[PDB]
Order: structure tokens, then C-alpha cells, then sequence
């Protein structure tokens, strides 16, 4: 059992603590960056979350974080 913030907003970071189902055991958070005046964020409960790294040719305006701590993505 684990609790994470499940929501999505076009700004800094939304807040919505919700307990994951009897299958998920990790928190995912994808913070995207479109413009210097507008950003987007997304959080939810997932079983497996990988870290999105970009530093070469692809767009590095996005960074996905993963954790297993309660409200870790708060």
C-alpha cells in the first residue's frame, strides 16, 4: 500500500494525494517545460517508473521522477 499525488496541471505542480490500487507500488511525476512562462506537470500511480534523461540531441525540457515514499511527489 502506498499513497501518491495523482493529478495534472499546466503550471508548477498540482496537489492531489490518492491511495494507489492493489497493483501499483510507485509514484510517477512527469514535469514538462514548454515555455519560460508556461509549464506542465503530471502525476499518477504506476507499477514501474523510469527516469527520463535527455542531454545530447533530444529535447531535455522534460524530467520524469519516481519514488516509493508516501506523498513523495508532493
Amino acid at each position: 500500500m502506498l499513497d501518491c499525488h495523482v493529478c495534472a496541471y499546466n503550471g508548477d505542480n498540482c496537489f492531489n494525494p490518492m491511495r494507489c490500487p492493489a497493483m501499483v507500488a510507485y509514484c510517477m511525476t512527469t514535469r514538462t517545460y514548454y515555455t519560460p512562462t508556461r509549464m506542465k506537470v503530471s502525476k499518477s500511480c504506476v507499477p514501474r517508473c523510469f527516469e527520463t534523461v535527455y542531454d545530447g540531441y533530444s529535447k531535455h525540457a522534460s524530467t520524469t521522477s519516481c519514488c516509493q515514499y508516501d506523498l513523495c511527489n508532493g
